[PDB]
Formats: structure tokens, C-alpha cells, sequence
């Protein structure tokens, strides 16, 4: 498109946001450049009327996407930098989970050189004692809590697996030694966790011999699960969430083998054990949601009734008690021109923000770089 010859160099940016959430009124002023070439933004922002009333990180995608870099093999799809210099209007609806709405207008267009982005924000049912008013959100922390349900879980299976371990060693120094999971009857965790499938699973010794460093008690190896479940859950990056959710399939395969070796072969209802098999259900569950979330692709899809393009994608904010809190995002994008645009196919857009502070300002403000990239159609 023309629009693009926009785009090829250093743009600078002015955005401008009025905002009523809930009646607390605030008004955002952000300067910077954006750099298409390289799908960049840097910019900062400034509450100009005081202290914002919200977390800076549910405005990060209220406060330019036609400074996304598309691919040579999708300039076809970019509806942003086609509607330029004339521009668009951008309209969203934020819903957070549990909480209140974002609506918000927007135009985004050239003046002179600048490209500015002036925004009307209305926020709507929010929760006072909440995430968002009452300030809750992490804003850059790569550490933090792990939350009441992990930390719930972790800590139940780690004492239950400490217990095991001692139940193990008392046992092996007294026959008439009785557990408190020694229920009666069929019910013995001392009689199972003394069987050979409590040692290695009763498998590593026919892999990797009973020598082996690796034969361990599997209280051990639940010792250290739960321990490292417990403190990546206190990490804030993607790694973290793929180590929890491997970790939680392997555990997934071992409980199922290990239940059916109490129902089949040992014959033995162990209440405990059972107990871990739904803590490890849970984990699994929860891992699976981490994974999920904070993926985050803006869906792009074209809208050739308003001549523009919808998108719809969710946010995760990470919560400072270790919880995560969504924010499901809805958007429309019309151009304000009369001339052609370009009506993309279905593709995403790939974003990655970091926030950080300017240690020599002293108004409430927000530094951000961002990266974009066009995807989701494969080039071939
Ligand atoms: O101890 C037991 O003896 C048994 C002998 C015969 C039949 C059943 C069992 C039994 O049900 C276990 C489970 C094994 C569990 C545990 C949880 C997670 C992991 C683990 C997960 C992921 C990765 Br990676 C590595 C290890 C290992 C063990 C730890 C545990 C703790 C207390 C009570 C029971 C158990
Ligand atoms: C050996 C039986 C194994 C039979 C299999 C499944 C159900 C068994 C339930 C066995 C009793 C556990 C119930 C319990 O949780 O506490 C004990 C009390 O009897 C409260 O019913």
C-alpha cells in the first residue's frame, strides 16, 4: 500500500488518552518512536493529572499496531499502515474476569510528521477492593508469590511425602510400627509404601538396575517435586510454566500406574496416596492453564462490512498473590479515509512488551519497548 512509505523510517509518536474509571478521572500523555521495520515501540508515558487510578499494565494495549512489522510474504494482510496517513478508528471492549469493563475509542492518525493516537477511555463495574482499583497487579516483577491454591497443594504434598518417607524408615525399625495413615484392614500406607513399588516406582531397578542413585524412595522424587512445583511457581516466565506442566505429565503417568498398583496388586484403599494422585490432578490442571495463558496472540480477521478488521485476544496480568487475571479483549478497526484498504486473510499478531520505570521521574509514568510481528500465515 502507499501508507507503508510511512513506515520505513524512525516515526514519532504522540498518544493521548482521557480515561473515567468508575468516576476517577485521569488523563495519560505518552511520547515516543516507532520503528516498523523492526515491529518496535519506545515510548513513555505520564499520568499527567496525578496518580493513575488504575495499574499501568491494563493500559499497555489501550495506549498503534501499524507499527507492527508484517513479513515480507503478508504486506497483503496490513490493514494498519494502509489506512495511513489518513487513519483509523479503534474501538475495544476490555472485560476483566470478575471485575469491570474498558470501552475505548480511539483515533490514530497522522498530523504533520506525528503519528498520534488520541484515546477516550470509559471504565465501567469495577471492584473497588479488586486487582485493578486496588492496585494488585505486578507491573515488571520476574518473582513473586505463588499463590494460595499452589502454595495450598505444594506444601500438602510435601508434608504428605515427608510423612511417607518417615513412615518408611519407621517401619523398616519396628514391625509393629502403625502409621497414621495405617487405617486397618486394607488399609495400610505402611505395607505399600514398603513394597517394592514404593522404591523407584518398582520400575528404575529393571532400567537402571537397584544400584542405581536414581532407586530412591519415591517420597524422595515426591519431595522434590512438589518443592520445585512450588518454586516455579514463584517464577514469572515461559519456561517455568513448560517445566510445571512436563513435570505434572510425568507425575500424571506415575499416579495412574502407581493406583493401579494399589487396586490390582497390593489391594490396599490408601486414602493418602489417593491424595496425592488429586493434588497431582490438580497441578496437571493448573499447569495446563499456565501454558494456555500469556500466549496471547492478537486474531486478526477481516471485517468487510465496516471496510476495517476485528480482533479479539486475552491478556493475562500477573497478580502480586500469585494469582493471574484475565482481561479478554474485543476490537474493531475502521478506517477514516474514503481510499482503498487492505482487507487482510486470518492471522495473529505476536507481542512482547517490557515495562519498566525512568529512575529519574518523579511523576507516575510507564516506560515501555514493544515488539510485534506479523504471523499466522505460512509462507510457502
Ligand atoms: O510413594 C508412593 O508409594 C506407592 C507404592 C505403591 C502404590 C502407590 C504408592 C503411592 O501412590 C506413592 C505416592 C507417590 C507420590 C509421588 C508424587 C509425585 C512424584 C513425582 C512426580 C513427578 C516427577 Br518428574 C517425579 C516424581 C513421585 C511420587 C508421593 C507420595 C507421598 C505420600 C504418599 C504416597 C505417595
Ligand atoms: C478396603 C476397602 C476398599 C473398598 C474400595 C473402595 C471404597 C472403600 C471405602 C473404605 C473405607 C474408607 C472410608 C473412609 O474414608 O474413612 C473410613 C470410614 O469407614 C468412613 O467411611
Amino acid at each position: 500500500s502507499k501508507g507503508e512509505e510511512l513506515f520505513t523510517g524512525v516515526v514519532p509518536i504522540l498518544v493521548e488518552l482521557d480515561g473515567d474509571v468508575n468516576g476517577h478521572k485521569f488523563s495519560v500523555r505518552g511520547e515516543g518512536e516507532g520503528d516498523a521495520t523492526n515491529g518496535k515501540l519506545t515510548l513513555k508515558f505520564i499520568c499527567t493529572t496525578g496518580k493513575l487510578p488504575v495499574p499501568w499494565p491494563t493500559l499497555v494495549t489501550t495506549l498503534v499496531q501499524c507499527f507492527s512489522r508484517y513479513p515480507d510474504h503478508m504486506k497483503r494482510h496490513d490493514f494498519f499502515k494502509s489506512a495511513m496517513p489518513e487513519g483509523y478508528v479503534q474501538e475495544r471492549t476490555i472485560s476483566f474476569k470478575d471485575d469491570g469493563t474498558y470501552k475505548t475509542r480511539a483515533e490514530v492518525k497522522f498530523e504533520g510528521d506525528t503519528l498520534v493516537n488520541r484515546i477516550e477511555l470509559k471504565g465501567i463495574d469495577f471492584k473497588e477492593d479488586g486487582n485493578i482499583l486496588g492496585h494488585k497487579l505486578e507491573y515488571n516483577s520476574t518473582w513473586g508469590s505463588p499463590g494460595w491454591v499452589r502454595l495450598a497443594l505444594c506444601l500438602t504434598g510435601l508434608v504428605l511425602s515427608l510423612y511417607a518417607l518417615h513412615v518408611k524408615a519407621a517401619r523398616a525399625r519396628d514391625r509393629d510400627y502403625r502409621a497414621l495413615c495405617d487405617v486397618g484392614t486394607a488399609i495400610s500406607c505402611s505395607r505399600v509404601f514398603s513394597s517394592r513399588w514404593g522404591r523407584g516406582f518398582g520400575l528404575v531397578e529393571h532400567v537402571l538396575g537397584q544400584d542405581s542413585i536414581l532407586n530412591q524412595s519415591n517420597s524422595i522424587f515426591g519431595c522434590i517435586f512438589y518443592t520445585l512445583q512450588l518454586l516455579l511457581g514463584c517464577l514469572r516466565t515461559r519456561w517455568a510454566s513448560v517445566l510445571m506442566l512436563l513435570s505434572s505429565l510425568v507425575s500424571l503417568a506415575g499416579s495412574v500406574y502407581l493406583a493401579w498398583i494399589l487396586f490390582f496388586v497390593l489391594y490396599d484403599f490408601c486414602i493418602v496416596c489417593i491424595t496425592t494422585y488429586a493434588i497431582n490432578v490438580s497441578l496437571m490442571w493448573l499447569s495446563f492453564r499456565k501454558v494456555q495463558e500469556n500466549s496471547h496472540n492478537v486474531y486478526i480477521t477481516a471485517d468487510k462490512q465496516k471496510n476495517g478488521i476485528k480482533a479479539n485476544f486475552k491478556i493475562r496480568h500477573n497478580v502480586e498473590d500469585g494469582s493471574v487475571q484475565l482481561a479478554d479483549h474485543y476490537q474493531q478497526n475502521t478506517p477514516i479515509g474514503d481510499g482503498p484498504v487492505l482487507l487482510p486473510d486470518n492471522h495473529y499478531l505476536s507481542t512482547q512488551s517490557v515495562l519498566s520505570k525512568d529512575p529519574n521521574e518523579k511523576r507516575d509514568h510507564m516506560v515501555l519497548l514493544e515488539f510485534v510481528t506479523a504471523a499466522g500465515i505460512t509462507h510457502h
